[PDB]
């Protein structure tokens, strides 16, 4: 069961359904890669004549609409409208800023640059300006450029002591503010060589890297670059965390749990689920499970993918 013409007919079936079949919705969208998913919008509108995303959002509600709109986006898209969302206001969730754009590579970064200026008719670049300031808005800027270096065949450890010692000094020897050495840093450097450089680091540092920046810069780059370097270190960690201050706590903030089952269920779902139940010792499976209700907590489940 991949095939687009199949599927579209049932989804049109199940929308048609006097009170509209969100079980087979769910069960149909959840269960296809993103590709797949476009290949039904397609055959769907060439079915119907209506585009998909459209007949499910006067089809569907409340935080089931949010996720299937969102999983029918391809990355780019979504990343895109994400970044549109979470800059909305003075520009506010600056955490869920550096979520989306740390942990895309340099060509996912071109791709969401290039449909960004497509969908909102004005560069990333010129929103991120007007809905942060200061150095977050430098720091933000320069990620979202996407250009990292790639990578040399052999480690440069070369680099990584000078690194380590000038984030040192600029971060906490010297320590006002050579910021910007701190932003180009980690914003020019690879993964892979950041992460050796934030164990480097603690052989000058008496703490470890999250713990030497723990009442450093204060100024959102502080909560910015804990989040970063978070990031970098570990990545399926990185996500089980937000994934579970989502969750912690009378209710939840859907949309950080909804992003990133979305944005996550294809890229590393797995590793995430390992991580969360060696740090919490519960499965992801279970806090969704409990933590959601209906139709929209199975669509979570499905992404979620396995009961562990």
């Amino acid at each position: 069961n991949f095939d687009a013409e199949r599927d579209a007919l049932n989804i049109e079936t199940a929308i048609k359904t006097k009170g509209v079949d969100e079980v087979t919705i769910v069960n149909i969208l959840t269960n296809r890669s993103n590709a797949q998913r476009q290949d039904i919008a397609f055959a769907y509108q060439r079915r119907t004549k209506k585009e998909l995303a459209s007949a499910l959002k006067s089809a569907l509600s409340g935080h089931l609409e949010t996720v299937i709109l969102g999983l029918l986006k391809t990355p780019a898209q979504y990343d895109a409208s994400e970044l549109k969302a979470s800059m909305k206001g003075l520009g506010t969730d600056e955490d869920s800023l550096i979520e989306i754009i740390c942990s895309r590579t340099n060509q996912e970064l071109q791709e969401i640059n290039r449909v960004y200026k497509e969908m909102y008719k004005t560069d990333l670049e010129k929103d991120i300006i007007s809905d942060t300031s200061g150095d977050f808005r430098k720091l933000m800027v320069a990620l979202a450029k996407g250009r990292r270096a790639e990578d040399g065949s052999v480690i440069d450890y070369e680099l990584i002591d000078q690194d380590a010692r000038d984030l040192y000094d600029a971060g906490v020897k010297r320590k006002g503010t050579d910021v910007p050495k701190w932003i180009s840093i980690m914003t020019e450097r690879s993964v892979p060589h950041l992460q050796k450089v934030f164990d480097r680091y603690k052989s000058y540092s008496p703490y470890d890297m999250l713990e030497s920046i723990r009442k450093e810069v204060k100024g959102d780059l502080e909560n910015a670059f804990l989040n970063l370097v978070q990031c970098i270190q570990n990545k399926p960690l990185y996500f089980a965390d937000r994934l579970y201050d989502s969750m912690k706590g009378k209710g939840t903030r859907d949309k950080v749990l909804i992003r990133i089952m979305v944005s996550r269920s294809e890229v590393d779902m797995l590793k995430i689920r390992s991580e969360f139940k060696r740090k919490y010792g519960k499965s992801l499976y279970y806090y969704i499970q409990q933590d959601t209700k209906g139709d929209y907590q199975k669509a979570l489940l499905y992404l979620c993918g396995g009961d562990d």
